């Protein structure tokens, strides 16, 4: 199946998923002096504060962070965006050293991290009708890099010895996700997929320019984690990251001067 080695990782996806050579995937550098400023963007509107954490679960990629989304709490809208999309969960992608791990690149630097926030439009229903359409999700991306400790993310660091294999989950309520935001929304805008099997062409992307810090002990726990599962030969969850793909027909507007 799909994963991050030599064997299963990105150059290998095509052969199941062959959008993984389409017109508008993800992730993408982001050329800063190329990006346009757009003066008809909007500022983006993040709306967390009900924002209700249901668990945490190790799929052998990633961790996803999951949201009840049965309700309109926790919702995106503005910015580049036509109606509300509701968050479903977040996850990252990290590096196994400081210098690498973010999908989006700017100006060919790598951060350590990316963190993406997961939204679905509301306007089709559920999520799995929502990935079918190409306005279907609104992924924000917000980069790490390794410096201060990061206070709201702490309590996602220590939870991850309870899901270190495939498979596991724990309950992980009560998790504020504004926590996790940089100071400034200036952000970067462009059409894009999914950056993980299907690959579907579905995401409208917007990439904070402004990245948090995290400390050098916070990204360390996340490479503890484990690709395999319990009484699997240990396998380290790093560079579960896809690199930047081509641009092709699309342009990157700037939400900021
Ligand atoms: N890296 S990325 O954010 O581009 C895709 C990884 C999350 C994929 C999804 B999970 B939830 B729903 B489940 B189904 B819909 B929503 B998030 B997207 C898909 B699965
Ligand atoms: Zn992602």
């Amino acid at each position: 199946h799909w994963g991050y080695g030599k064997h299963n990782g990105p150059e290998h996806w095509h052969k199941d998923f062959p959008i993984a050579k389409g017109e508008r995937q993800s992730p993408v550098d982001i050329d800063t002096h190329t990006a346009k400023y757009d003066p008809s963007l909007k500022p983006l509107s993040v709306s967390y504060d009900q924002a209700t954490s249901l668990r945490i679960l190790n799929n052998g990629h990633a961790f996803n962070v999951e949201f009840d989304d049965s309700q309109d709490k926790a919702v995106l809208k503005g910015g580049p965006l036509d109606g509300t999309y509701r968050l479903i969960q977040f996850h990252f992608h990290w590096g196994s050293l400081d210098g690498q791990g973010s999908e989006h690149t700017v100006d060919k630097k790598k951060y350590a991290a990316e963190l993406h926030l997961v939204h679905w439009n509301t306007k089709y229903g559920d999520f799995g009708k929502a990935v079918q359409q190409p306005d279907g999700l609104a992924v924000l991306g917000i980069f790490l890099k390794v410096g201060s400790a990061k206070p709201g993310l702490q309590k996602v660091v220590d939870v991850l010895d309870s899901i270190k294999t495939k498979g596991k989950s724990a309950d992980f309520t009560n998790f504020d996700p504004r926590g996790l935001l940089p100071e400034s929304l200036d952000y970067w805008t462009y059409p894009g997929s999914l950056t993980t099997p299907p690959l579907l062409e579905c995401v409208t992307w917007i990439v904070l320019k402004e990245p948090i810090s995290v400390s050098s002990e916070q990204v360390l726990k996340f490479r503890k984690l484990n690709f395999n599962g319990e009484g699997e030969p240990e396998e380290l969850m790093v560079d579960n990251w896809r690199p930047a793909q081509p641009l092709k027909n699309r342009q990157i507007k700037a939400s900021f001067k």
